[PDB]
């Protein structure tokens, strides 16, 4: 029968820091991680800024021999995973290695490496493709390399559900533990899509903010002057652990994962329905999964991408699920500060939701100068709001109409 | 407890055929779908052959306009999925659409689209990248597009576990149903990596057979003259359905899905351990999941890729798990005929495992002219073997040491 799941360790790379505490300090101070991109020339592009990871030292985590063969998204995923496992205090042994698995996902994976090898192929021929091209680029190799480095022999897989990846990865890893398939899972996501194909492709879809002259103001969820999402890089990883297994080893427990919901919009390849019907179905699934009255929800980490249709669909979904209580909870988009980490969005946002619980503070939605029509909830405009938070919900919505909701609560 | 899961519908594109019965007819006749790749200059490449889908007509499924937006791997996944749903007879309604979901995966995703958009970007700059590049290339768009087309509102996700994708997708979809998160799932995988990037990428790792003179003899699992796997394209989709749901509407049931096993080798990025210890844990996990003794297994659809180390690891793993029964079961690699469909391998091989049960016949391992050292199991060399099959296993063992096993049983 279904076991309880707690969070015992967290790890992160974000545009705000090279770990969780540094990222969280940035979140609570309303700091932007968005800046013009330096790692390539973007003068031909309609968007030239993003949330880059600043000063990432892979030689804190991996031999340079290994690092040189792995896409940045794998390096970022391993870094966050290593942080999370160290943070957990968990020791891997012959007695437990079969019971510890990994589910680290990505939306796109090793686009930079694939682009770079495509350029080699076209200009120079196939003999110039890297021998490490496949294992260094495909999405499942965060899970793969983490298992090899730590000796994890439990379920080993990867999700790819676009902007919902991190939320799905964490939810389905919790189900693995709940149902007895594992006692521990390392789960989350990683993304580094900031190459010509990534910025060019989202640019071709007119999905990105073009606020090149004021990048820190570009990401403005629910603001009347929003003009698309900001592309950001990084990773989130959590150690999920069965409750009794955590208790038995004296683990520090951050929070309990009580609820997971999924749904499909079955509406449009890229656009959310205006009424947020699929998002509402997904949150209701999650609240019923957690055995909660919707009034128990104190804080929502919104998807809040700063798109015209996405931001308003989320207000419509929260109002439909929570009714009058929609005016009592706090909802914020930390994408106002971090931008959109795509496959890693749900992973860093789950961590922010757990830290909202630990610290009893709703993070701000920065740049919310002029809330749009009907965006009249507590969106924690501009400044962090200390408040009672027993239950936190993290939402993600993705291309394909794919929705995920995670429900966390304080653990006593 | 747990609900029972049955197979009510199947769909396929393979190198042997454009549907299940044509593909299966090729399998039982020992036909090869391997040939030199056409409409492509592979002069500078060390491998110039593989398993192409021949004569695929996407306009049987999609309008020309909707097909132009989607990578070939997505088109192939949608063709298999539509076939599977049609085969099942299922009627989607407002009363059941929240209980019907999708988990169709891919190993490598939209390399063809990535190539063609790289060409545009490198030659003409980012403003010539297709607007549909991102939503038409990402792995979760088979699940996305299928959900939108059929109005499926159930769990909507995509796995990417390299060569294990199709096996994991089907197994985790079976869990969704068993644990009451869905009544119906469409599950499996699709792949189209016979672009330069796939032939070039696997070729740079020297993972491919280079038997260009005789492509049909290239894929020769357990034969002493094997020299790596053969790259192939296509898709497999199953309709998985809760047993009472299937009985209530009078569904034709092909077989029961009784077991799902996962493990991680935690050994190496691309090569299995010599003794196949991970593959052995995974098969034991699958049989435990099914409450079956190894003695009850009649038929194994091997991973059987035609790599020197992979093939010998699987023999060791089967001898370890099955002991005095390892010679009584029959084990074959249909990759001897189809080549290696990577993420779709596990999907088409689950369908071949179900059909082995329906028709009481072990498909052949063609090209097994000279079994290697210690490859003395019943490998069904050369020709199909009619026999008793109550229980059939399908194994997938991929990059990152990620393992999956499905256990199917006759239903009556
Ligand atoms: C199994 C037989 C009846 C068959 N032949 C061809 C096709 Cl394409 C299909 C299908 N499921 O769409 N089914
Ligand atoms: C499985 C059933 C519904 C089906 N689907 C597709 C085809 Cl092609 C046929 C047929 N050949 O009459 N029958
Ligand atoms: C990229 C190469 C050097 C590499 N890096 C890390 C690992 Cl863990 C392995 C492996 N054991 O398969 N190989």
């Amino acid at each position: 029968s279904r076991r309880r799941v707690v969070i015992t360790g967290m790890g992160m790379l974000s545009p705000l820091g090279l770990d969780v505490p540094s990222s969280w300090e940035g979140i609570l101070a309303g700091r932007s991680g968005i800046a013009p991109i330096e790692h390539m020339d973007l003068s031909a592009y309609s968007t030239r800024f993003g949330g880059s990871v600043k000063g990432f030292n892979v030689e804190e985590y991996l031999s340079a021999k290994e690092a040189r063969k792995l896409d940045l998204f794998i390096q970022y995923g391993l870094a966050a995973s290593f942080q999370a496992v160290r943070d957990s205090g968990l020791e891997v042994t012959d007695a437990n290695r079969e019971r510890i698995g990994v589910s680290m996902g990505s939306g796109i994976g090793g686009l930079t490496n694939i682009e770079n090898n495509c350029r080699s192929l076209f200009e120079q021929g196939p003999r110039r493709i890297s021998p490490f091209f496949v294992p260094g680029s495909i999405i499942n190799m965060v899970s793969g390399f983490l298992s090899i480095h730590l000796g994890l022999q439990g379920p080993n897989y990867a999700l790819t559900t676009a902007q919902t990846t991190g939320t799905h990865s964490i939810g389905m890893a919790a189900r693995n533990i709940a149902y007895g398939e594992a006692d521990v899972m390392v789960a989350g996501g990683s993304e580094m899509a900031a190459c010509g194909l990534g910025l060019g492709g989202f640019g071709a879809a007119r999905a990105l903010s073009t606020r090149n002259d004021e990048p820190t103001r570009a990401s403005r969820p629910w603001d009347r002057d929003r003009d698309g999402f900001v592309l950001s890089d990084g990773s989130g990883a959590l150690v999920l652990e069965e409750l009794e297994h955590a208790r038995a080893r004296g683990a520090r427990i951050y929070a309990e994962l009580v609820g997971f919901g999924m749904s499909g919009d079955a509406f449009h390849m890229t656009a959310p329905p205006e009424d947020g019907a699929g998002a509402a179905r997904c949150m209701k699934n999650a609240l019923r999964d957690a055995g909660l009255d919707p009034r128990q929800v104190d804080y929502i980490n919104a998807h809040g991408t700063s798109t015209p249709a996405g931001d308003i669909a989320e207000i419509a979904a929260v109002k439909s699920v929570f009714g009058e209580h929609a005016h009592a909870l706090s909802m914020s988009s930390t994408k106002s500060m971090t931008g959109h980490l795509l496959g890693a969005a749900g992973a860093v946002e789950a961590i922010f939701s757990v830290l909202a619980l630990r610290d009893q503070v709703a993070p701000p939605t920065i740049n919310l100068d002029n809330p749009d029509e009907g965006c009249d909830l507590d969106l924690v405009a501009h400044e962090a709001k200390p408040r009672k938070i027993d239950v936190a919900l993290s939402n993600s919505f993705g291309f394909g109409g794919t929705n995920g909701t995670l429900v966390f609560r304080r653990f006593a």
